[PDB]
């Protein structure tokens, strides 16, 4: 398996990773290449479809023109597995939509049907031994699987030799339980991947390690000092957000409750939830009613933003920020929400002062309520760095780009990529 790693039984939580030897904050754990992965629709023509290295003057697929390469040698390593799109995405012409989660299925029954015995990438974990959850789906968890099943058939019955309905149901509640979204620098979404040996760790609110990607292979590096004996804990979510939201969505989608010290004392909730502190001091209905408020306003804007105007989805945000503030100071994480996406649609507006204000206003609550080492505080640090050199701020550009840098080399270890790309920016 892993040197100075061991698969066990960890209580209440199944099976898990424990350290046989110490690990400092920022050594590595381990690599682990992808079992299996897709680069998702709207990153074409930015990254290779193989390797996923980002660069321009990427090779074209002169059969479908919608998958680019660094070179040759890329486009045939990656034919294996694009052949199952190549032709299809020119013949379904527009109709061609899978979700990402059927395109990553896909490729893992191919890469089953050709690869059969155990891969590198199963050193400790095989695919087939992944958990399903199968048994708590409820009817409306049954019917989407069945919709993405459904879709498989639709789009990949030409390649693909598929198992019988049973068969597939489990491989997709194993793949939503089991998978991995890749994200860039800046937390920005790449695509989909299985890492069968980085899949067995557990969850913690205080996770002693970080999943940092080299192209399409998974690192994990320690952000506290680990000990023998002790089990590796990574986070699965965004841990903005207060324990009953945490724990709302490990639920839903993992089918979990978590019991790590956050979620048992929840100390930090309360700077989460700050209320103002007026001469009136709001009751604590009223505080109820406006967190029910925000968690509302919340999923209304994920499903506005697919059809509303950008300048839309800004009154959105500053309308809410007004009447939450009325309750919430500034600090609060719903409040630091709606200010994120804020700034999210004036950068695809391209109005970079205005995205920057807000981001002026996000990393200094951010910076707290996130563990020491986040990629969520780092990616903050790295787009705010960016826009300061942007607007030709190099004095402030070179601050936040060190900030980005001190936390990176911890969670991406000094030599990566990414790393040399930001020292670039600041010398250049
Ligand atoms: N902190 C935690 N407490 C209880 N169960 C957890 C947990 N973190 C992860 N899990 C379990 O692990 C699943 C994710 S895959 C992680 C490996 C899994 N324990 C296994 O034996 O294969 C979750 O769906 C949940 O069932
Ligand atoms: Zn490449
Ligand atoms: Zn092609
Ligand atoms: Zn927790």
């Amino acid at each position: 398996g892993l040197g100075g790693l061991e698969r066990f039984c960890s209580p209440g939580k199944g099976r898990g990773l424990r350290a046989l030897q110490p690990f400092q904050v920022g050594d590595l754990l381990f690599s682990c290449p992808a079992y299996a992965y897709v680069l998702t629709v709207n990153e074409r023509g930015n990254h290779c479809e193989y390797c996923f290295t980002r660069k321009e003057g990427l090779s074209k697929c002169g059969r479908c023109k919608q998958a680019f390469y660094c070179n040759v040698e890329c486009q045939k390593e990656d034919w294996p597995m694009h052949k199952l799109e190549c032709s299809p995405m020119v013949v379904f012409g527009e109709n061609w939509n899978p979700s990402e989660t059927v395109r990553l299925t896909a490729r893992i029954l191919a890469k089953q049907k050709i690869h059969p015995e155990r891969t590198p990438s199963e050193k400790l974990l095989a695919v087939k031994e992944f958990e399903s959850h199968l048994d708590k789906l409820d009817n409306e968890k049954k019917d989407l699987i069945q919709s993405d099943i459904a879709a498989l058939h639709h789009f990949y019955s030409k390649h693909l030799g598929f198992p019988d309905n049973d068969s597939l149901v489990v491989l997709f509640a194993q793949v939503n339980c089991n998978g991995a979204t890749i994200e860039d620098e800046e937390l920005s979404h790449l695509g989909s991947a299985i890492f069968p040996d980085v899949a067995l760790m557990n969850h913690s609110c205080c996770p002693n390690v970080i999943v940092t990607y080299k192209g399409t292979l998974a690192e994990v590096r320690a952000v506290q000092e680990i000990k023998p004996g002790e089990e590796v804990f990574t986070s699965y979510i965004d841990l903005l957000y207060p324990t009953e939201d945490r724990n709302d969505r490990l639920r839903d989608s993992y089918f979990f409750t978590c019991e790590c010290q956050e979620c048992t004392t929840k100390d930090k909730d309360k700077a989460k939830v700050e209320i103002r502190k007026l001469s009136d001091p709001p009751k604590a209905e009223a505080i109820r009613d406006m967190v029910r408020y925000a968690r509302n306003v919340i999923e209304e804007f994920r499903r506005a933003k697919h059809y509303k105007s950008p300048s839309e989805l800004l009154e959105i945000c500053e309308l809410s920020q007004e009447k939450m503030s009325s309750v919430f100071e500034d600090s609060n994480v719903y409040m630091l929400h709606m200010m994120y996406q804020a700034m999210g649609v004036c950068l695809y507006m391209q109005d970079w002062e205005g995205a920057l204000q807000y981001g002026q206003k996000i990393i200094k609550p951010y910076s707290k309520h996130y563990p020491l080492y986040s990629l969520n505080v780092a990616s903050m640090w790295l787009k705010l760095g960016r826009l300061y050199m942007g607007l030709e701020h190099k004095a402030a550009g070179e601050k936040a780009l060190k900030k980005a840098i001190a936390i990176m080399e911890v969670a991406h270890g000094k030599d990566h990529p990414y790393i040399s790309e930001i020292k670039q920016e600041i010398e250049s």
